[PDB]
RNA sequence: AUUGAAAGUUGUAGUAUGCGGUCCUUGCGGCUGAGAGCACUUCAGGAGUUGCCCGCG
């Protein structure tokens, strides 16, 4: 089984050319204290703030099966 | 079947929690659509005319 890379189609890129089409979003993992506190790490970060990037577009694929 | 062959950059994670666009406020006071004004002035229902005609309780 041969699998190629997943690339967005070239006409879509040519038409769009601009715009990031990549959105960076922040998620927080909550670790509260024993009774009700958010912990001694302060609320500058809730407990932690990590970041994730999400893409968007029309992609092309090609798969070969030599069964 | 190519220095290629086997291969997750993988798994778990809430920007969340409480926070009144709030309390007081006259569209308010005074103000003649009023005073003057002939549906008035001239005017015949008017001029002609046999209850008509015959009569033995």
């Amino acid at each position: 089984v041969k699998a190629s890379f997943i690339l967005p189609t070239e006409d879509f890129i040519k038409e769009v050319e601009g715009e990031r089409l990549i959105t960076a979003i922040k998620h927080n993992r909550v670790d509260v204290d024993e009774k009700g506190a958010i912990g001694s790490s302060k609320e500058g970060t809730a407990q932690m703030l990590f970041s994730r990037e999400y893409a968007t577009g029309l992609y092309g694929f090609s798969i070969v099966l030599d069964l």
